[PDB]
DNA sequence: CGCTAGTCGACAT
DNA sequence: TCGACTAGCG
């Protein structure tokens, strides 16, 4: 959701081929592939007609990784995150709008236009993802459903040393503190890598290459958890953090118009939103696959009360988190759609 | 120049 | 699940 982030830090990126990670473990932001896969068969998906074309699309990529001796872990988005509800609403509204329009264009005969609308009405469901999971597993590929956003789960797997890199199209994964992200990776393995440790290569960040400041910059520029103040993008957010001296980020935001020589009113709820968004990048719940439990992405500090962090994912019993992670529990019916047992 | 909001692009015949 | 582009605005 950090619009314009990749161009802005392009200096820190390197063209690569995934051969680099041969014999290592890479995690995949699989909903990216799913959304790409679904475009080919949008019409049938919109009409409710049966399709599994998207499964073969994802499997091309999976197969390619395996051929180069990469051990992929496919990660899937799970339950809805309240911090993202506004964005979830606008996406839902847009899908609905386009689906209706396509249908009306079918009673018109304009199949060309109707196709353009359907393709923008695509909704990726757990049922669709679960078909990819079965395909993957049958080829011995580890799959994991995040309890909430795949984003934080990926970050967690990268930070824990479980995977060495993350394949995704979402550059905001860097604000979650991923070490290595591989973007724009094509079907042949060519892609664009950004390492957190090379963010200092990026001249226009100044000293906003440190984890905490980089996160603040991303949030300030406007992210999925929190719309920016009007007139603030990456460059001005970066500028505020460069020029600001005070460590207390709240006191800096309150006087943000000062650092920028702009008339910017900062509403009281914006500070609250900013804190919430910060806490969401930091403490969004993930599933530790080794101990098989729900944990915050980072350990709680001595400044956060975990009781107040519902918006970052509510805890559920670990036995339930397990069934979700294995893909057994449908997200929504919360009923068993499968009974895969990794032990046996 | 930097930011915004709208648009449109991803598939693959 | 997202990103790239662009014309217009300050
Ligand atoms: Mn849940
Ligand atoms: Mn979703
Ligand atoms: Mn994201
Ligand atoms: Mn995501
Ligand atoms: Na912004």
């Amino acid at each position: 959701g950090i619009q314009g982030l990749l161009q802005f830090i392009k200096e820190a990126s390197e063209p690569i081929h995934v051969r680099k990670y041969k014999g290592q473990v890479v995690a995949v932001d699989t909903y990216c592939w799913l959304h790409k896969g679904a475009i080919a068969c949008a019409e049938k998906l919109a009409k409710g007609e049966p399709t599994d074309r998207y499964v073969g699309f994802c499997m091309k990529f999976v197969n390619m990784l395996l051929s180069h001796g990469i051990k992929p872990i496919l990660v899937f988005d799970g339950c809805t995150l309240p911090s993202k509800k506004e964005v979830e609403r606008s996406r839902r509204e847009r899908r609905q709008a386009n689906l209706l329009k396509g249908k009306q264009l079918l009673r018109e005969g304009k199949v060309s236009e109707a196709r353009e609308c359907f393709t923008r009405s695509i909704n990726i469901t757990h049922a669709m993802a679960h078909k990819v999971i079965k395909a993957a597993r049958s080829q011995g590929v580890d799959c994991l459903v995040a309890p909430y956003e795949a984003d934080a789960q990926l970050a967690y797997l990268n930070k824990a040393g479980i995977v060495q890199a993350i394949i995704t199209e979402d550059s905001a994964l860097l604000a979650f503190g991923c070490k290595k992200v591989i973007l724009k990776m094509d079907q042949f393995g060519n892609g664009l890598e950004i390492d957190q440790a090379r963010l200092g290569m990026c001249r226009q960040l100044g000293d906003v290459f440190t984890e905490e400041k980089f996160r603040y910059m991303c949030i300030l520029s406007g992210c999925d958890y929190l719309s920016s103040l009007r007139g603030i993008g990456l460059a001005k957010a970066c500028k505020v953090l460069r020029l600001a001296n005070n460590p207390d980020i709240v006191k800096v935001i309150k006087k943000i118009g000062h650092y920028l020589k702009m008339n910017i009113t900062v509403p009281e709820d914006y500070i609250n939103g900013f804190i919430r968004a910060n806490n969401t990048f930091l403490y969004q719940l993930v599933f530790d696959p080794i101990k098989r439990k729900l944990i915050p992405l980072n350990a709680y500090e001595d400044d956060v009360d975990p009781e107040t962090l519902s918006y970052a994912g509510q805890y559920v019993d670990d036995s339930i988190a397990l069934q979700i992670a294995l893909g057994n529990k449908d997200i929504n019916t919360f009923e068993q759609i499968d009974d895969y047992n990794p032990d046996t």
